């Protein structure tokens, strides 16, 4: 593990220092070879930090893993958009990242969950292929449930056939491992030609998972509200569609005698209010879908109204937040 | 002069009720009364479902000129009115029929154009208009006509193929049966004006357009395989390694998806061994050999090439048909009353002994490979087919078709005997 810190410095040492076409091609070839060497070296390599300053293993492992992961992501995110090397180098980098992640289970996904949404759908596809392997090796895997379910459900309705296939295989793995009452219809496969219009299928899967398995109902909601900002408009519509079936479950985890649970519910409601205030293009959809459904449940009215009032005090009189929440009170009332 | 209600930024007197109600409903939301307007629209649609035609025409017309938020409101309060269109479906008026055709065409143009709200547009309009079992025939006919006008590989054709999944979400059996029956009917009716190959036929555009419908409806058992398996196998046998590379990949994906749906359908309970055979078949169908057998070789993945816009030998078709028959007979060990081989044998012998330039060379081999009991009439017909093909090759300049038919007859005899 010692030489990793060296060749990591060597890797992407001149990712932007090239100045000549021949120099650029030679540096790209050298980077491809070095990436191949690092990928081969990290394959199965445990992540054991050098003995630190009386530190726990968790902190040193997180620091080292984060250093390598950010180095690799900086290399790859700059590696998109020498001309022939652009694809081989990208694949070598992502293979190295996969071999790093698979080696360390409770030292990985914490900082890797942000690659699922990404911007490079090819990157995301590989990420969900990796997670499928990991979950089949028979952050604790309790909170990983909803966080992974959101990623898989969101990535089914993508615009790349490979991405949808990867997401489908991920749901197959997650349902098999976590025993979710989705009646067990999915079977893992490859070469599937998943149709592009999977809105009804994803929405039905989410509805059945919510009703049959309202076990998590919080990690999924937090992840979906977080990722609703990071998606595109069409996927914003899809995400609202399969998140509407879940907002009903928030009632049960609202009156529980836990301060952490109440704070989590309050944060979810605050994020939803912020989404309502900010997203103006699809405003009637957001109202009639989220708030028009949240109003139909009697228990959560006190919490929702209190969040409205607190955000009104924070935003200030005459501010966009005040007007938005005054109007959305009409939607909540109905 | 009623058009001024559909303003810019800030005549029978019976139907003007709806033609003015549309203006009122749209204008109520201009600059949060969306819930009120939507509820008013739903209540009017239910309690007063009298016209349901002038109002829909007016709303579709006004959707084009509205704003994005106004478009959201328009879809929201107009979706409740699409369900009531079922009443004016069995009506015995030619004018009403033309009106419904125009309305469906306008909705199709809206679905194709406004791609921003596309998930919501589909789930609201088509996800509701599918369930009305009376209007399925009209919807599918308009779909096929629009796709034909676009042609294969068109934006309209792709959008219709994608929207067929939404339509079939509601009524899987009806739409699946309609699509399969129309494709089988086109294939059969191809036997009236024979041409040397299918890609040279006049109905090839129809065949290609209807194939992608099955490709998109195959996933997640939206074709009801447990009832349409023989026709799917028949179509695949006639389509294997035919047409452009996109269609070859589509055929491969269709077979893979049909096998997957058969393996993951809950309407047919299977023993452990049968499901194991099916899973092994799905594993084998992705191997490098079958990619060459389907003609989709030197492609990394079939799905990647397929969702975008080479000579074939009868030995390959024999191998593919044998594999499919293995899967089919493996399935049949559990369904006691299954008559699938009878159906496929009937649909193969139908095309085996009737002349055609393109369907007969394939059909003879498929019949030989699939048949379970031959009789002397079949043998005599096969031998006479060989004799007539030899005579045609000797006389007619078309050497390739005659040689292929001779080879098909020889292979059919080899299997049948």
């Amino acid at each position: 593990n010692k030489m990793v810190e060296y060749l990591t410095d060597w890797v992407m040492g001149t990712s932007n220092q090239a100045a000549d076409d021949d120099v650029k091609c030679l540096t790209r070839d050298l980077d491809q070879a070095s990436m191949e060497a690092v990928v081969s070296l990290l394959a199965g390599l445990p992540l054991q930090p050098e003995e630190g300053d009386g530190v726990e293993l968790m902190e040193a492992k997180s620091q080292l893993f984060l250093k390598y992961f950010t180095l690799f992501m900086n290399l790859l995110n700059d590696c998109s958009e020498m001309s022939r090397r652009l694809a081989s180098l990208r694949h070598c980098t992502v293979l190295a990242m996969s071999n790093l992640l698979n080696a360390n289970v409770d030292s990985g996904l914490m900082h890797s969950i942000g690659l699922g949404y990404h911007k490079d759908l090819q990157t995301r596809a590989t990420f969900m292929e990796v997670l499928t392997k990991i979950l089949q090796q028979g952050i604790r895997p309790k909170d990983v449930p909803g966080t992974l379910l959101n990623i898989a459900l969101l990535n089914l309705g993508s615009s790349d056939p490979s991405l949808r296939s990867a997401a489908y295989n991920l749901l197959c793995a997650l349902t098999c491992t976590f025993n979710l009452k989705i009646e067990g219809q999915l079977l893992e496969t490859s070469g599937l030609c998943i149709p592009a219009n999977n809105t009804l299928f994803i929405v039905s899967i989410s509805k059945t998972l919510a009703a049959n398995e309202p076990h998590l109902t919080l990690e999924f909601l937090e992840e979906c509200i977080s990722g609703f900002s990071k998606s595109s408009i069409e996927l914003k519509h899809l995400c609202l569609e399969y998140m509407t079936p879940w907002l009903s479950n928030l009632v049960r985890f609202c009156k529980h005698n836990d301060d952490a649970k109440r704070q989590r519910v309050t944060a979810i409601l605050d994020k939803l209010i912020t989404m309502t205030i900010n997203e103006k293009q699809m405003y009637p959809s957001i109202q009639a879908k989220i708030w028009g459904s949240l109003g139909q449940i009697t228990d959560l009215l006190d919490v929702v109204l209190d969040s409205f009032i607190k955000t009104s005090a924070t935003g200030g009189l005459g501010s966009i937040k005040a007007e938005v929440m005054a109007d959305t009170a009409v939607a909540l009332a109905s």
